[PDB]
């Protein structure tokens, strides 16, 4: 039977699903690691012991234990991201979408969801790989990993909570796709991993980490990269937050065993209730428990790794959204409202800069404000709002990614950069937000193709274009069709630095994506803060 | 006789001169102080003892002993500034241009020439007050003062070379215009002093100095102000350069008397031959001997004086030229040539920034370069040239003047700002220089009116407009005609900050003259250098 597959871990019974008035196979909820519950909390994942009989993989699995957003109850805008399944500490499962008929050895794509390393589920509606699998004819895999404290608590030096266990989770899933995707019709020697936000950062982290390099062929990073100021911390800070977390739940802090044991006896929702209290600064776009440069998963510092060419040299396709920042200002910077034009005053603009660059001294706060203020119109509410919006995006997503792409391209075998600047027609968020963080995803998974979702004809045209770029890239290492008559997406090169816009308009190539600011954030500000 | 005048210092015989096919009186070379020669060198000026008989004042006087430019022998472009008379240590004389018939009590205008405090003469062709005196019907006075070491050597604490004796010279001349201009038809209670470059800085200095305030009514400052980074030094630096100067001429440096005496025995051209060796840094737009904040001429620091409102509150009319910098890059920054488009490379651009901001550490040099580089076109020869050109002007003339005007206007009784952005049609310097430093002067003195000088009809129209603004301002404290139908030159106010362009086009009012950069140079860079 087409729905029965025999993996090295046991047999699995998938289910047939409808898509665009046709059908494909779907094996949902396949396990890849032993349940990380009980004494296994904070501990590295262990391979799932084989099983007898047929594993029923026809329904989604549970979602990892996480923080849930309730800033806008009912609002589909924010809930389409909350977990749609029962949260449980038993979350390590993966989902496979296979074409019909089953391929012999087709291309594989592994999606690592994002969420600031503190949330995220594979089961979300927006991450439904059937449209993509079907339209491009590729095996679509969707893995999950532990987030928040459960996956990133780090007491370096111990084996009870080494840290990065959440990244190991992802690696585990990739190991399984490597040892078994062949039985689903996929070619293990051609797996493309791709992610968004924290997922884009994770993808970049497997490219740097020696122990993950051999497990994939290409990569696609979206709106995120390993060297983002929010994507990692030092063992020292990781330790500081580990303790503080414990201090909030009143735990014995005499030794790590002392602490770790107390944390394992707590209910999942208790660590989550105090999780946000451990941040060092009043900030925006910063998360509690994240990956830590431990010396294991990451040999040395990330910067020196990028400078020494110590990383998987392959091809990569990456890009950013026009308005990455807006989403965080809404939730945290004073002055922004989901229901107003949110024009920001001088007072609020500056409180904004203080919240955005939390580690900068007073001299730096001035350097940032000077670089982002049109003194010929300093009290223009719309200008201060878009400027604040820009600071958040440039510092957190756009300028850190350009540093990566430029360092990478110097040792890589092909780079393709994009700039998604199209706001969907059916967005429910205000206009002042614009091309919001994460909304390029719906085009990658092709939700525009399903009529009932209400997308313009040109938008659906854009979705197919993008799916064909991603899919063609995953297969060939080049987003372009061999002998096509369509516009060629130029290659990014240290010299030229070309890139393209991605919207419903005639492809336009450009150069040096936001260099003016990328120099301020990657060269000057770092230097300024060091000398002062 | 109309040409014979009886001053309180003695009688003087002037001469009748032709102007625009008519005639006016001219009393050239009237003395106002005792010859500062011999043991009087470096010493404060002393009032000129009265004289019997008639002083012959029909020919120009001598020019102060100064450094002469020979970077372009023959070139009228640079020689129209060199001294046109016999240089002599006996230089303190003033020139008066009186209308005909002699007025009873008309308006007076005293011009203080510029020259970086190291050169300058009243006798230059460009400073011929007959055209102005005649066209506007005002008594035009032109004084002179000692420059270079001869007028600014400063060994604070001694009476042999207190410092600022050059500014005292100017004050002396103003005292004489105050005690005698009435006998030439001028009204002593309505004297406007106006200057250019170092003259604009001197004008501003009499506004701050308690001992000069009572000697004039209004002021006009052009392309220069008291708080310019080149217009003054501390007693400490003044002392350091005094000694070094002595060290270059091999003088006994055991005591001030030791030093001062050795310097008085040297020929004038010997101090001048080594004058430039005493600068602390390799620089551009910096001069050896200049005014020093001594605690006498200037009660306290200039910044605190401007902040406390400690200065003559009156009306002032000031402005800058579009391209103040170019003149100094030509002579000192590597890459510029009087005979080429002078496109500048990255290497030379940066050597440029190092020469322009001599006191900045490596962090500041980066801050300046980042603020002035279009990273989307960093190797554009014309862009780096105009950027370097801009840095020199903004830092030295334009941004320091805007700091003054903004601090002044807060306690003044009327401010009028202009922006001269018209390049004369008959200029002999290359185009890349543009609206060059000091060339707005020819319009103030009306050289466009004399046909044979080859100026366009519209240029002459501009000269008359400007002469009428300056003259009307000198008389009324407002550049505008009471009930005129012409375009009104708006008043500068802390709130609006309006200003006008001054060229052959329909008057256009603007706001916040170069605020983007004026904030970098007046607020951020100062602060940056302090913390680092």
């Amino acid at each position: 039977s087409e729905l029965l597959v025999n993996t090295k871990s046991g047999k699995v019974m998938g289910t047939r699903v409808p898509v665009l008035s046709s059908h494909i196979s779907a094996f949902l909820g396949i396990p890849f690691a032993e349940p990380p519950v009980g004494n296994m909390r904070f501990r590295r994942p262990e391979p799932k012991k084989p099983w007898s009989g047929v594993w029923n993989a026809s329904t989604y699995p549970n979602n990892c234990q996480q923080y849930v957003d309730e800033q806008f109850p009912g609002f589909s805008g924010s809930e389409m991201w909350n977990p749609n399944r029962e949260m449980s500490e038993d979350c390590l499962y993966l989902n496979i979408w296979v074409p019909s008929p089953r391929p012999k050895s087709t291309t594989v794509m592994v999606w690592i969801y994002g969420g600031g390393f503190y949330s995220g589920s594979s089961t979300l509606d927006v991450y439904n790989g059937k449209y993509l699998a079907y339209t491009e004819e590729v095996v679509l895999v969707s893995l999950s990993y532990r987030v928040g404290a459960f996956g990133f608590l780090a007491l370096h030096g111990s084996q009870e909570a080494p840290g990065n266990v959440g990244l190991l989770d992802q690696r585990m899933a990739l190991q399984w796709v490597h040892d078994n995707i062949q039985f689903f019709g996929g070619d293990p020697k051609t797996v493309t991993i791709f992610g968004e936000s924290a997922g884009g950062a994770s993808v970049g982290m497997h490219i740097l980490s020696p122990g993950s390099r051999d497990l994939f062929r290409r990569a696609i990073l979206q709106s995120g990269s390993p060297n983002c100021p929010w994507a990692s911390v030092s063992v020292a800070e990781g330790r500081r937050r580990a303790v503080e977390l414990g201090r909030n739940l009143n735990c014995n802090l005499n030794s790590d065993e002392e602490l770790i044991h107390c944390l394992r006896e707590k209910k999942p929702q208790e660590l989550i209730d105090v999780e946000w209290n451990v941040l060092p600064f009043d900030s925006i776009f910063r998360f509690s428990f994240v990956p830590v440069i431990d010396g294991e998963f990451f040999p040395t510092s990330l910067e020196s790794m990028l400078n020494s060419g110590n990383f998987k040299k392959t091809q990569i396709l990456l890009g950013v959204n026009k308005d990455e920042g807006s989403f965080f200002l809404l939730y945290g910077a004073p002055g922004f409202s989901k229901d107003s034009e949110s024009k920001i005053s001088r007072e609020d603009f500056m409180s904004g800069v203080k919240l955005s660059v939390p580690h900068a001294n007073d001299l730096g706060l001035d350097a940032v404000t000077l670089q982002y203020t049109d003194w010929m119109d300093d009290n223009n509410g719309i200008k201060n709002r878009d400027g604040l919006d820009d600071i958040v995006g440039d510092h957190n997503v756009i300028c850190p990614l350009m540093h990566f792409v430029n360092k990478y391209t110097k040792f890589g075998n092909g780079t393709y950069l994009y700039f998604f600047n199209h706001r969907a027609s059916n967005l429910v968020w205000p206009e002042w937000m614009g091309v919001i963080h994460g909304y390029e995803i719906e085009f990658v998974f092709g939700l525009p193709l399903v009529k009932e979702l209400n997308y313009t004809a040109e938008e659906e045209a854009l979705s197919r274009r993008i799916m064909h770029y991603w899919a063609t890239f995953a297969k060939t290492g080049n987003p372009n069709e061999p002998h096509s008559q369509e516009s060629k997406w130029p290659l990014f090169t240290t010299k030229e630095q070309k890139f393209i816009d991605l919207n419903t308009e005639p492809m336009k190539v450009h150069q040096r994506l936001r260099v003016q600011m990328c120099v301020f954030w990657n060269q000057f500000l770092p230097k300024l803060l060091n000398a002062t």
